[PDB]
């Protein structure tokens, strides 16, 4: 019926479920979709009804750093938010009542607007999940010494002051970090302990978009044999001391084509006469060029990591910061990769490297099984499957 989605003004909170967004939208469901006006017209581009509520959270634009780099201020605005958010939202809906509740897992309102309306409401998540045993295992080490904190216990105890006055008697931890219902947007091979999630509570669905393969129309050069990328994603993407390192792995080494990028306009040029057989870019079709590439140098960000699982690529993981460590270790634990330190990666290790994993059937027939798994996730026809499920008669 009514399907109201909540989100905020970041691209890694919207961009992971607009397709599922769409989907409901052409079956026929009416869907709104709450946000702050800066993303009123991404999310528009979907059927979706926006409506606009104020945030005070930084902008989708803004450094990442703004976002804090201590755990009570990465958490603290999320509260803060929601505080001053959620008035403008119940204002919203009263004139208009969801069906159903769709929501990012920052968005504390639509938790507590959800409960307002006796209605259900599925978290959608853009990274891993608690698993049965998470707040023992990794919440509580975690809160011990700052919670202790007179800055922590305040926090806590505003926390649970709001949610009492809502008529939440949850503990802040299991309202925030335990949906009732929830679907993951990652494949499962990137959840850390995958067996002890709870299927009833959480469905991993993985990527929802274009696999495969969005979208440009590369062409492997005729003679290839072993095609390799190195595409580290749009962000951590300018350093000196790295892909001129990978030219000297692959170039000129018989049978490969090594695909190479930076990003400039302009400019190819801090320095290398090159080999013949690196093309450089500022930019790729990258789901494209995995469509056909053999082996991914990547720092193991979340997409790249999904759509080298996507497309059976085996990879060189090459961590650089807070997206990846975790993201290498368990591509690395797949049995379908290599993690390496920025950084010990040399001409000799990289081609070493590469060779190791390109010539493997088992990397191989890990791959596969990967992919096989990724497609019973399904996408994203499959997200609203389930979210048409808990749409209430
Ligand atoms: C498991 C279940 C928990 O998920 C996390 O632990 C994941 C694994 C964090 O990412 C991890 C990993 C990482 C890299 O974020 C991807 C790290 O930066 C943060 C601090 O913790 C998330 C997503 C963080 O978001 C990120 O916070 C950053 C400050 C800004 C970033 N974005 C808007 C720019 C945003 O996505 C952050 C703060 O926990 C979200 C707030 C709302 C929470 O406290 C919620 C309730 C979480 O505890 C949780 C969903 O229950
Ligand atoms: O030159 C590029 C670089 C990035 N990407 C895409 O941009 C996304 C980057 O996300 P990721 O999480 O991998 O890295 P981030 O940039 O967020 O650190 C992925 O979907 C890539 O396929 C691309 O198509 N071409």
């Amino acid at each position: 019926a009514h399907i109201a989605m909540f989100s905020i003004a970041a691209h890694g909170h919207v961009n992971p479920s607009l397709e599922v967004i769409r989907e409901l939208v052409a079956r026929g469901h009416r869907v709104t979709y709450a946000i702050p006006p800066v993303f009123a017209d991404k999310v528009a581009a979907t059927g979706a009804r926006p409506v606009l509520y104020h945030s005070t959270l930084p902008g989708p634009d803004a450094d990442p750093e703004a976002w804090g780099s201590t755990l009570l201020d990465n958490v603290e605005p999320f509260l803060n938010d929601a505080i001053q958010a959620l008035p403008q939202l119940a204002d919203a809906y009263a004139d208009d009542i969801p069906d159903l509740v769709l929501h990012d897992i920052t968005s504390y309102p639509a938790r507590v607007l959800a409960r307002r309306w006796g209605v259900p409401a599925v978290s959608l998540s853009p990274n891993l999940v608690a698993w049965k045993g998470y707040e023992e295992e990794v919440a509580e080490p975690m809160w011990r010494e700052p919670r202790q904190t007179e800055r922590g216990r305040a926090y806590y105890a505003r926390f649970e002051a709001w949610l009492k006055e809502n008529g939440i008697t949850e503990h802040p931890d299991t309202f925030a970090s335990h949906p009732p219902r929830s679907l993951v947007l990652i494949p499962k091979a990137l959840q850390p302990h995958a067996d002890r999630v709870d299927e009833d509570v959480y469905t991993f669905v993985g990527a929802c978009q274009g696999d495969r393969a969005e979208e440009g129309g590369w062409q492997r050069p005729a003679g290839a044999e072993k095609v390799v990328l190195v595409s580290l994603g749009s962000a951590f993407t300018k350093q000196p001391a790295f892909y001129r390192e990978c030219v000297r792995a692959f170039g000129n080494l018989p049978g490969w084509h090594l695909v190479l990028q930076i990003g400039r306009k302009v400019t190819p040029a801090e320095l290398g006469e090159l080999p013949d057989n690196v093309e450089v870019h500022d930019w790729v079709p990258q789901l494209a060029i995995l469509r056909q590439a053999d082996l991914f140098v990547t720092h193991a960000g979340a997409g790249g990591s999904q759509e080298g699982l996507a497309t059976a690529t085996p990879m060189i993981a090459v961590p650089q910061a807070v997206d990846q460590f975790g993201n290498a270790d368990m591509l690395q634990g797949l049995g379908v990769a290599r993690k390496l330190a920025t950084e010990e990666a040399t001409a000799d290790l990289l081609r070493e490297t590469a060779l190791a994993l390109v010539d493997d059937p088992e990397v191989a027939r890990r791959l596969r099984r990967i992919q096989a798994e990724m497609a019973q996730e399904g996408g994203t026809r499959r997200a609203a499957d389930l979210i048409e499920a808990e749409l209430p008669a």
